């Protein structure tokens, strides 16, 4: 599979210098202000999709649990206790089915949007990130996927929503992807503010996973995003649940509560010293608990891209359906057997008589954000046999649901099974080892996150989004010092689930950083010296020739440096281009294999796209007439047709006439960054990564280009190939 | 005054590549490890720094306050109202006068660190930045003149603190500036986290004062030093104030309180989306006079540069003992006179009879930081003429008292008048206009938070200061449209005391980005063509006397384009360096003007410390035995004297030899980051200020060196006069 990375790096020649030239101060302003409505619109966006998708989740699932409510009700009394688990099965296989067909229709729709992001932040482009029918199908699948009890998010595909809207809002200006990129940087920005009520958690995510030069004057129009989404979100949600409109109770849709303990208790605090001990081996335990998560989920993808997505259509939706089935008969069964009701507005009376209600029914025919603050702010209210037994159910059943044609999250069915778990401990602990004093809500929190971490395995981010979730700050060396130890103790084994679904799919990713023997590399064993050259000046004929039997998306315009008008023209330019020292100033004071591999001068780089552009129109002149008889396109129409530029097959090629010179070098990019092939693997991989560069040409210290470097010749695998080569060759 | 900058880009040469050839992945595990001890380390010292100097101002300032309490009620009694101000100004000169010998001793330990830290985070080295005896000497002084009633604070020094701190502990590897920037970005987020206990605002504040780009694993250490700094400072501070030892009670010097209203009232709120109206007026009302205190405080400082600076070191200890004076004689007499006591720990009774306390003195005898959570959390204590009152005498005598020759801060001082202002709002509000359910301290904190962006005109870093402050989440929207009022209001008038101070120094400082003119300046208009050049194979008198004559710390090694020994040397480096694409793919197979102004072929850059270091050694060969022939410096060799490089005219110059070949080449930087004359400046300005590089040369196509560019050629004056020239000129 062939992806193409993003045009980030910003293209300046001779229509963007007109258009500067045009362009004054109170433009410019006004060109501010305008991007500053645009950010505020893309999160208000972001926040009314998030109230859509709550308020449509809360009132179908009311809707189908108050039916099974009186259908149970009625059927126990009757003895039947089958009715029930019909009514139940016809709801979940119903939704399931109609969340199924519509990633059917929008095959990009399924799973986290998170892979799916890391990638466009990337600069990957996978086909269908950012698109109205991606947006259209995402948002009615989740409340037809979580609506059906199938242990999964609503929080996940909320990034992926809020990247789609912030990249369609911009666009009616701000046509080029170096502002695209910024726009879907701040629209998972709020994505992130409107999922788990942390606005500085989503810049930092959007900072995190789009690594580029810092930018305050972006990190600032992302904050302000986020903070709009996710006090909208408040605000609506928070006028609709209750009564008063103008308060703000309420996060957004993930809150874990208030941290407080009792005033009975004097001697009680949230955490103390001596309990840190137990949140490294929380740590721990947890963390290794998520790398099984990840040594099953793997399994299970490898399995189905080899046996389930090569099938027909009609497959794929038979999957979603017998999950369904058995999560349904394995939630009603282990609620009326397994669950223990105990004696005693979220509490669930079932299969038992009056004045007891089941634990089991609580964590399970409960919304799941309303199963973690029972979780975090309830004791006494589970035993450890019933915690047990729905941490195991829910940890299986959470691998095998991942990966199918359903769009779902990974935040919710981890942040339960870590308070599970949590909870389990804390009891444990309270009951066999005696200790004291123990506010069972931190434990719960720790083994959450400690969950989170081993299968996540982000940092920074998911800190900042745990620490402002909790509304407070004084658990802030808890959570962060299980995040460690759960990323250092589950990276033993495995990667986290959303590396591991990218490397499955493909995708050529750019790391974090390098490791130190890539430094033994140099810049002239990664490049390619075989290139496809554009001359200034050059033949029609040999730009269709080129465009038609390569698929590279830029070419180095270059000069020969060892018919008459096209050698004539070319050796003019290049001896005007050039800037001696003294020259410059003067300015200032008066104020075969030989045969393939040739020495070329470098000069620019010009884009496929910019090629075709010029080949659709007439851009073009005859070699009897001078180069000064262009058409001259300026950057309006130059941009026109931005989103899907033509290709070369499309393009007619009968009406161009052959063998009349076109002229190039206005349009190129005279100054794109340039490295020496004494460089190292560091060094580029900088250049590459931070500045979010593309097509970096090698060029020697003669000025000759000798080589050129794209993504693929900087991802992990391609370097570790060439390390092994290298020690191999000394 | 001239200011050298950091050698942050990384040297690249024959001893590093044989380091890098002798360490392997273990060694490197255990690097990153020890790596990993020093930011702890740095994190629990810089803890340690604020616990000490928050435990000897509060024994201070409890001493001297209670003894003019047993003072003024004799005396009251005996009516004299005279012997308790004398002993109250014994204390205040004492102190003060302790205060100013230290600065008298170190003089960069004048004023808020932070105005020295944004210049080394940005690579300009001030004299005396990172040294022990500032350390010393800034710790020592603030206990000593915020314990003498200076209007000051301590929050801001403490970030230079911290800084020093991560300075000076790796140094004993780390050697590097590339090192100690980190260490020092870690050292001042620490700081930040004790000061105000927010240690992503910490974190935040590093990354956007050193820009550069994106190291996550950096990211990483330094929001574990933040975290582990403001929970040692809290462990202590929590353990000795109160009995409990494991708990953590209260966050770091600078803590808001509990942000909750009373629950006796249902219906009130935080804050309502009706006040948010209220919410941009106080933020333009205080923005306006943020920059009156900026038009203040400049013009004091002007004049002392003109009036007080010159003058002998007797003055400037006068001033400090004056301002004092005034300030303690200024304090009684509001006290005395204008307090209007009414009716019933913080509680202070001065000067009429029982029943009766004095707001004025609850405000100015408590501590700075005790005098907020009042104003936060009490209502009906405070009458509106005292708020006037106290806002006019601490806003005038805080612009006077920043800029003497003490340690002092701007963010209690700014954040204490800020809440007068809305308290007094607050109170206006409520009494005439009859808006019922305001509550008061959401008006207070948001006066505070204007004030502070009038005057300190910081965002990302401030605003999650803050929010993390306030330890509120819901609280996020109104403290940040707040900021961003109050920037843009007094971004009209003047910068902020930061900037101005920063500006008035001297100091070459690289600013946040460039304006959208300066695109139309090309990097050939920027650069200095006329270079000093060091030939391989030189000559060690060319070397001495270059060293002599000029003052440049990077020369470039250049081979001429167009004795026998040197000559036949430098053209066998020149024939053997160049790689031409033809041979690198055949390796990967087989596996006057004019005589000044001259065209020379870009090899590398040398340090003026690396020529240094070679000069000290016999690093030379004779003419009649070959290159080979060299004692080959390894990595350690080189690094040492790191702190302080020899000078050459410390160097003794009898016992070189001239005349004697001296190679330069295994040791030189072989693949610096070069740009083409035809680059624009926003490129440019991009690659020296992320990249955080020093030296860029400008190479045109032919491979010749056409320039070089240095912090000197990107300052905003220098691209204003450059952008003047050019629109003249055509
Ligand atoms: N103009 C070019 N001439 C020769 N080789 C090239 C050229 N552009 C890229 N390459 C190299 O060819 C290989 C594959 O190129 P490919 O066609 O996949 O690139 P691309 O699609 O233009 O790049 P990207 O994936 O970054 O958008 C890589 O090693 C790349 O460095
Ligand atoms: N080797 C050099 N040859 C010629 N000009 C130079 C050289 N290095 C710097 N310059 C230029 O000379 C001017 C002043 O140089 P200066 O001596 O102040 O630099 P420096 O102290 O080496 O640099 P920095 O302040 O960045 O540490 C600037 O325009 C700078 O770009
Ligand atoms: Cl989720
Ligand atoms: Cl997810
Ligand atoms: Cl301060
Ligand atoms: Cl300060
Ligand atoms: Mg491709
Ligand atoms: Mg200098």
């Amino acid at each position: 599979k062939d992806y193409e990375s993003l045009d980030y790096d910003r293209c300046i020649n001779d229509p963007y210098l007109e258009v500067l030239e045009t362009m004054d101060n109170k433009k410019g302003r006004r060109y501010e202000a305008v991007k500053w409505m645009v950010v505020f619109a893309i999160g208000v966006c972001t926040g009314l999709v998030g109230l859509f998708v709550d308020f449509f989740v809360r009132l179908f699932t009311q809707l189908k649990f108050g039916v099974v409510q009186t259908s149970v009700e009625e059927c126990s009394q009757k003895g039947c206790l089958a009715l029930s688990l019909l009514e139940l099965l016809g709801f979940n296989l119903t939704f399931v089915f109609l969340a199924s067909l519509l990633v059917l229709i929008e095959p990009v729709a399924a799973g986290s949007g998170i892979p799916e992001v890391k990638c466009y932040l990337n600069g990957v482009k996978v086909p269908g990130i950012v698109r109205l029918r991606t947006l259209l199908c995402k948002v009615l699948g989740v409340l037809f996927s979580v609506a059906g009890g199938l242990f999964v998010e609503k929080e996940g595909p909320m990034i992926h929503s809020g990247s789609v809207v912030g990249a369609g809002l911009p666009q009616f200006y701000f046509r080029s992807d170096r502002d695209k990129r910024d726009f879907v940087s701040a629209g998972a920005a709020a994505g992130v503010a409107a999922a788990f009520g942390a606005p500085i958690g989503g810049t930092l995510f959007s900072l995190e996973e789009g690594s580029s030069f810092w930018n305050q004057g972006l990190t600032w129009k992302v904050l302000f995003c986020s903070m709009s989404a996710t006090f909208t979100l408040n605000f609506f949600r928070s006028g609709i649940q209750f009564g008063s409109w103008g308060s703000f109770q309420l996060p957004g849709l993930l809150n874990f509560g208030e941290f407080k303990c009792s005033d009975s208790d004097k001697k009680c605090h949230l955490w103390t010293a001596m309990d840190l001990g137990f949140f490294v081996v929380m740590g721990v335990i947890g963390g290794l608990l998520g790398a099984t998560f990840n040594c099953l989920n793997k399994r299970l993808a490898k399995y189905r891209m080899r046996n389930v997505h090569p099938k027909p259509k009609l497959v794929r939706v038979l999957e979603s359906l017998l999950v369904s089935l058995v999560t349904t008969v394995v939630v009603f069964v282990a609620s009326m057997v397994l669950g223990e009701c105990r004696q005693m507005s979220s509490i669930k009376t079932f299969f038992c008589p009056n004045d007891t209600y089941n634990d089991m029914a609580t964590l399970f025919f409960n919304p799941q954000e309303s199963a973690i603050l029972q979780l975090f702010h309830q004791d006494g209210t589970f035993s450890p046999v019933t915690l047990a037994l729905f941490f195991v159910l829910y940890f299986l059943l959470a691998c095998w649901t991942y990966g199918i044609s359903v769009p779902s999250g990974l935040f919710v069915p981890s942040l339960l099974c870590g308070a599970a778990f949590g909870r389990l401990v804390a009891n444990v602990l309270k009951s066999y080892i005696g200790l004291g004093h123990i506010y069972s809500g931190t434990f719960a929190l720790i083994g959450a996150a400690a969950f989170l971490g081993g299968v996540v395995r982000m940092t920074i981010s998911l800190t900042v989004i745990l620490i402002e979730s909790t509304n407070e700050i004084t658990c802030g060396l808890p959570i962060m010092v299980t995040l460690m130890v759960a990323k250092w103790t589950g990276d033993f084994f495995n990667k986290g689930i959303y590396d591991i679904h990218v490397g499955l799919r493909g995708v050529p990713l750019l790391e974090w950083e390098t490791e130190v023997e890539m430094d033994k590399l140099r810049a002239s064993d990664i490049m390619e010296p075989n290139l496809t050259y554009v001359y200034p000046h050059t033949r029609i004929q040999s730009l269709v020739s080129i465009l038609r039997t390569t698929v590279h998306h830029a070419f180095p315009v270059v000069t020969e440096n060892r018919g008459n008008q096209l050698i004539s023209n070319n050796i003019k330019f290049k001896k005007s281009s050039i800037l001696t020292r003294a020259g410059e100033q003067r300015k200032r004071s008066q104020s075969t294999m030989e045969e393939r591999f040739r020495p070329l001068t470098f000069h620019g780089l010009i884009l496929r796209s910019q090629l075709v552009t010029l080949l659709v129109r007439g851009v073009c002149y005859s070699e009897s007439q001078s180069s000064a008889s262009q058409p001259r396109l300026s950057y309006a129409e130059m941009a026109e047709d931005y989103p899907r530029y033509p290709d070369i097959h499309d393009l007619d090629l009968t009406l161009l006439n052959p063998r009349m010179i076109v002229d190039v070098t206005p349009y190129m990019n005279p100054s794109p960054f340039t490295v020496s092939p004494n460089t190292h693997v560091s060094q580029v991989f900088n250049l590459f990564r931070t500045m979010g560069l593309r097509h970096l040409p090698v060029v020697n210290a003669v000025g000759e280009i000798v080589g050129i470097i794209t993504r693929h010749n900087l991802t992990y695998e391609f370097l570790q190939a060439r390390l092994r080569q290298h020690y191999q060759t000394i």
